[PDB]
């Protein structure tokens, strides 16, 4: 009665190895399941993070080496363009020639960066306004400072696009990096040393002066512009509403009620909106409607923007772009960035080029390396069997609203409608693969010379900025994939009430035709749930069927919503986490996730159960005295076999808002009854405490 074909026998083997069978289950079922893994592994000098998720990355990123590395006859345009981009990437001979030259080339189209310029007043000062020099970054390079404008689906309209405006991201991980105490210090000195060995390569090559307590006092400036622009900017935690969120205005309510003065202008919203539209000819008047999403910190930014000049705001905002531009040029540039790269992920060494260089070509031509992915990666077949999945998941998730005795009976049916309407994508699309024309076509304003890479992500830059401003009077488009198909992940999409699998996660440990179903339920199954669930999640349940943001709660099932999700803020909240001495996670920041892990968990076990009752009992697996439930449970685990270097822990704790892996393990489980009778657990112990977390 025990299976031994091939595929069984893999499955064993993994299993058995990434578990430590000494450890006891109901003590720690994460040390039970990866304790193997753990003893055995060491995390590469290029890795922030390792474990069996990131090596499934890695081996996805192998195969995009294989298909990008080799020319061949039958190479549609849209691949051949895919491949030119990758050699120019891989060529570093080539780019390290270039030294910093094509960067110096592109400073006086920013309007430069002072403190690599001398007499910078003199050559910049009569035509710099903040609306031009902002809008410049913004509009042709992708890059939002200070004032983040940009084109999105309209979250109370869903079929149409409206302009945001945000706080911008920092070049530090979080805001909390900014106190520069304690845990951050390392950061804040390897950020300012960063941004001086940078502005010292840059005078070297122009043949300019270096005065050395010129450039720390410049550079610190910076920092402490930027310390200023962190403290104004709005917490995780109170952004999290997507209700309070949203403020649609006028650009002229905008200019009342969030005036500006820079360099003592004073600032002008409308010009500023038509610098960055005028990009693609569509211009701008008081009448457009303006989402809002930072208020506060708009308000909190005109005391902190009078105390600045031009020079003390040029040098950020060019240092915010040249910061991403380092790694593109020569080997000099490159290693200035070593002390900061370590800092904040834990790295002794950038990870490969030819890596790096298939992850930058998939992420700016994704239906190419899709394309070229699926045909040498993925079946095709498992599609129908990803689909039927599915439909087994979504149809528990209705049967389990009807026990949910919180929520009433009309909160009930209008759930029920949302589920029945989630759009699901399997693989990929097709038309990446039968249509080789409208592929071609995607990307036919790209011309990439091969011994240009600079040039190459240059025009990449203006391209992705351009497609995105050019949809403001444009409707959403329904067909769009959400995400390219060589990806090791999966989405949800509230703006589309959709859910996408994409090729790279259909595979073990996560899928297989060829595996047990207690692994695939475990695996894939568990992330179906954890999806679906998201269209429910603190976030989710705040859009209806169609992607519009209108509630559809009553009061009270609301109400009740928040208090039992209040249990699970407090669950994870109070984990603390070694790695990131022993700081604990932010249970407010990582909720929704853990929502959606714990449902996911629920409605996978349940299809599960349903599956076993419909069929009968598998064949056993060899080497494990397990039975299917307990198998379902290891693999469920063993998805997050793996560990974090201390710095990373530090920065994904602040920034991530999934809960690291062992906690999603802990967290989930300890809330389930299901695997503690599965695994025999004592009343108390560690996995199986009294209270227990519901929401789905
Ligand atoms: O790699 C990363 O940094 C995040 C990966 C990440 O969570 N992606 C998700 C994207 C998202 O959030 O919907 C998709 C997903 C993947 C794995 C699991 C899972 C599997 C087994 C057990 C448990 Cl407790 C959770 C749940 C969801
Ligand atoms: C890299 O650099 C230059 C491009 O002009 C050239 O000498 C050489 O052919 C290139 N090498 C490869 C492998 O592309
Ligand atoms: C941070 O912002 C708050 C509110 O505006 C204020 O209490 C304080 O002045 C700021 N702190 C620093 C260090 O700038
Ligand atoms: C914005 O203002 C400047 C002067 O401050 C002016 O020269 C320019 O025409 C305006 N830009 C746009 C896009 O209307
Ligand atoms: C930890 O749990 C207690 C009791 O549930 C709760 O009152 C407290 O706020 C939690 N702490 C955190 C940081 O979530
Ligand atoms: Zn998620």
């Amino acid at each position: 009665g025990i299976c031994k074909s091939s595929d069984c026998i893999k499955s064993a083997a993994r299993l058995i190895q990434n578990m430590d069978a000494t450890t006891e289950p109901c003590t720690d079922f994460f040390k039970y399941a990866c304790g193997g893994w753990l003893k055995r592994n060491v995390i590469p000098e290029t890795s922030s993070r390792y474990g069996n998720f990131d090596i499934l990355r890695d081996e996805l990123e192998v195969v995009l080496k294989d298909v990008l590395q080799e020319p061949k006859t039958e190479d549609i345009v849209a691949v051949q363009k895919a491949k030119a981009l990758y050699r120019s990437c891989i060529n570093e001979s080539a780019i390290d020639s270039r030294g910093g030259e094509p960067l110096l080339k592109l400073l006086p189209d920013i309007y430069g960066w002072p403190v690599a310029t001398e007499n910078w007043e003199q050559k910049y000062g009569a035509s710099w306004t903040a609306e031009k020099a902002i809008a410049q970054l913004n509009s042709k390079y992708g890059k939002k400072v200070l004032i983040n404008l940009f084109v999105g689906t309209d979250d109370k309209n869903s079929v149409n696009h409206v302009i945001h405006i945000d706080q911008p991201r920092l070049g530090l991980p979080s805001r909390d990096y900014y106190e520069c105490t304690g845990i951050y210090k390392e950061a804040c000195t390897a950020y300012v040393d960063f941004m001086i060995s940078v502005a010292r390569l840059i005078r070297q090559e122009e043949r300019l002066p270096i005065d050395e307590n010129q450039l720390a006092l410049e550079m610190n400036k910076v920092m402490e512009l930027e310390k200023e622009i962190a403290n104004a900017t709005a917490k995780p935690e109170d952004r999290n509403d997507p209700m309070l969120l949203y403020n649609k205005m006028t650009l002229a309510q905008i200019q009342n009620n969030f005036s500006l003065e820079i360099n003592g202008k004073p600032f002008s919203w409308l010009n500023f909106t038509n610098e960055i539209m005028s990009t693609v000819n569509i211009s701008i008047t008081n009448e457009e409607d303006v989402v809002v999403y930072a208020p506060e910190y708009l308000t909190k930014l005109k005391p902190i923007l009078t105390k600045y000049s031009a020079r003390d705001l040029q040098n950020l905002m060019s240092w915010r772009f040249i910061m991403d531009l380092v790694s593109s040029l020569s080997r000099t540039y490159k290693e200035s960035r070593n002390a900061f790269r370590k800092a904040l992920y834990g790295t002794t060494s950038e990870t490969a080029t030819w890596r790096r260089c298939a992850n930058y070509v998939n992420g700016n031509m994704e239906n190419a390396v899709g394309r070229l992915y699926v045909e040498a990666a993925f079946a095709g077949e498992s599609k129908h069997v990803v689909e039927d999945l599915i439909a087994q998941i979504r149809e528990v998730f209705i049967q389990t609203l009807d026990d949910l005795t919180w929520m009433d009976a009309e909160t009930k049916k209008r759930a029920e409608e949302k589920a029945l309407a989630i759009k699901e994508r399997i693989g990929y699309p097709d038309d990446i693969v039968s249509n080789d024309n409208k592929l071609n076509n995607e990307y036919l304003e790209l011309n990439y010379k091969e011994d240009e890479y600079f040039e190459n992500i240059i025009q990449n830059l203006k391209f992705s900025q351009s497609k995105q401003l050019k949809k403001l009077r444009e409707k959403v488009d329904k067909d769009e994939w959400i995400s390219g198909a060589a990806v090791v992940n999966a989405f949800y999409s509230s703006g589309r009430n959709q859910i996408v699998f994409p090729a790279g996660i259909l595979q073990p440990p996560f899928f297989s035709a060829q595996q047990s179903n207690s692994l695939n339920y475990g695996g894939i199954g568990m992330v179906i749930g954890h999806e679906i669930t998201h269209g429910f999640d603190d976030n989710g349940r705040n859009f209806n069927k169609d992607g519009d943001l209108v509630d559809w709660w009553t009061q009270q099932s609301a109400s009740n919503f928040k208090e039992q999700s209040q249990c699970m803020v407090y669950q994870y909240g109070n984990f603390s986490w070694d790695l990131a001495g022993g700081q604990h996670l932010n249970g407010i920041n990582t909720l929704g996730e853990n929502i959606a892990d714990n449902g996911g968990l629920g409605q996978a076990y349940r299809a599960y159960q349903n599956y076993i009752k419909k069929n009968g009992e598998e064949k056993l697996l060899p080497g494990l005295d397990l039975n299917h439930k307990q198998l379902f449970f290891l693999n469920f685990a063993q998805v997050w076999c793996g560990t974090y270097r201390p710095e990373y822990a530090v920065n994904s704790i602040k920034t991530d808002v999934h809960s690291p892996g062992n906690f999603r393990i802990i967290g989930t489980l300890q809330n389930s009854a299901e695997f503690s009778e599965a695994f025999h657990c004592r009343k108390n112990s560690y996995m199986n405490p009294e209270k227990k977390c519901r929401v789905w």
